[PDB]
């Protein structure tokens, strides 16, 4: 049920890495304003990863208070340990989040078996929505369509970010399961084509610097509308491309930072956009007309 | 400059997932006993990332105090946050610890430059010998042998655990670095030819089944004795294979219970061996002499 342009949200930082509420706020209330359905909190791109237990909790705290149930928000909880990402999603339930957006266990490699096992026990656990997020390149695993297939049976498990970027296995996904649960895009670039397929959104990087502009693509995409989808995608996809000149969320956090609406701040071991690719971007900023 | 035969030792479980400390006082002893040279405590191997902080604290404590300075003892203390791997890398100084093993940061895919800052930050920040780790397959990166070389300037960085199991690769960052940290295999297949090439030892996962046999085999190709180092491999390197049929520690945790040492306790995501597997490695194990 939750569709559309959904915005991984940066986490904007202060100089000194702190975590810069006053940026925070007013981005959330201009991806309501711009058309943006919905949030992802403390996710990938929002440096998941950097930000201590307390930090995760008072940013997903402040993006909830702030959306103020206009849009639905989803906290980023995913980890690689199964009592730890039961705890904060836990966490996200009892801080009133609508959703749970978790990560296959990283690093660690569970066979698919325990990937089944880790998602199962969360969702017994949690009485919350929660979607699963395969993203193989930056977590050592690849789940499965089968094991997704099988983990839609459960009925709070409720949808899945597929980042493969495989157009042809998120179809074959896609019609595997039925509306059994939802399947939305993780990668930018192809995202419209996923959404002509059925997908129920993209869960964007891109939307954090065009909320708008994704906000109508997905839209049309998601209403079948492939020339039209393919047109006003074409306007951004440069911005698909450069968005990842270096890993995100570096190059959109420097973006947004072009863009006047967040400062420079950003956590170790990620590091500020390489001086190369500043230029580059600000060319491909006003080559969309975002600034 | 620790040498030889480096045990990544699991750290066993009751079948609740409890810590086995009896256990793992009994392996440390024996590990001793047979000629094990060092010991590397909670490790990708000792399932790091599912012990609480405090279960981490206590594991190298106890090895620690068992060990009773007969061997050099390295901690894990890898973070994907520059912040906690300082934090860890302190705690673990302060316990006592004779270095520290510290994994590149995984899933939030920090560039080159970044892995360069956030080793260096670690380095200033904790006085206490340091051994990058670097096994791209579970963390989506990889350290560049060019990045290794600058690291390898730095005073207390003195050593790399090379896991990419490329040989050629390894002699060339053998031949780069120019004496100035050491190399260790994170490859049991090839650890014998990384140390006939100049690799300072193995951190091992067969080191856990067969330590009085990866002694004498690091030994011997530390040594240069092709000849003795090859034949004494060739009658583990059965194990080498097996112990990773499914992911690493599944493996060779079973191995040791098959060998009566520890209890079948493992944590989510990850699993006990699946079946199919059990009775091939009681094979190897008894081919192998170990059972
Ligand atoms: N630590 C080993 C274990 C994985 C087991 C593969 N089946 C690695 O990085 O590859």
């Amino acid at each position: 049920t939750i569709q559309g342009s959904i915005v991984a949200i940066v986490t904007p930082m202060l100089k000194d890495g702190g975590v810069d509420w006053k940026s925070l706020e007013k981005l959330v209330e201009w991806h309501i304003e711009q058309g943006t359905n919905s949030i992802v909190a403390v996710g990938t791109t929002g440096e998941a990863s950097t930000l201590s237990m307390e930090e995760h909790t008072q940013v997903i705290k402040e993006i909830i208070r702030v959306a103020n149930k206009r849009i639905p928000i989803i906290a980023g909880t995913g980890a690689n340990s199964t009592r730890e990402a039961i705890e904060l999603t836990k966490a996200a339930k009892d801080l009133g989040a609508d959703a749970a957006l978790l990560v296959t266990p990283y690093y660690n490699k569970p066979t698919q078996e325990g990937l089944y096992q880790h998602y199962k026990a969360i969702a017994e656990a949690v009485e919350l929505p929660l979607i699963l997020y395969n993203v193989p390149g930056r977590t050592g695993v690849d789940l499965s369509n089968d094991t997704a297939v099988r983990l839609a049976e459960i009925p709070n498990i409720v949808g899945i970010k597929d980042a493969t970027g495989d157009v042809p296995r998120g179809k074959a996904l896609i019609d595997a399961l039925n509306g059994k649960m939802a399947v939305y895009s993780g990668d930018d670039e192809t995202a419209w084509e996923l959404m002509l397929l059925g997908a129920d959104g993209n869960i964007s990087v891109t939307a954090n610097i065009a909320p708008k502009a994704m906000s109508e693509v997905c839209a049309v995409a998601i209403a079948k509308d492939e020339q039209q989808a393919k047109t006003l995608n074409n306007k951004i996809a440069n911005l698909h491309n450069i968005l990842f000149c270096e890993s995100n969320p570096i190059p959109v956090k420097w973006a947004l930072h072009e863009m006047g609406l967040i400062d420079t701040g950003i956590r170790l071991p990620l590091t500020p956009l390489a001086e190369q690719y500043r230029e580059p971007l600000r060319n491909a900023l006003k080559d969309a007309g975002i600034i």
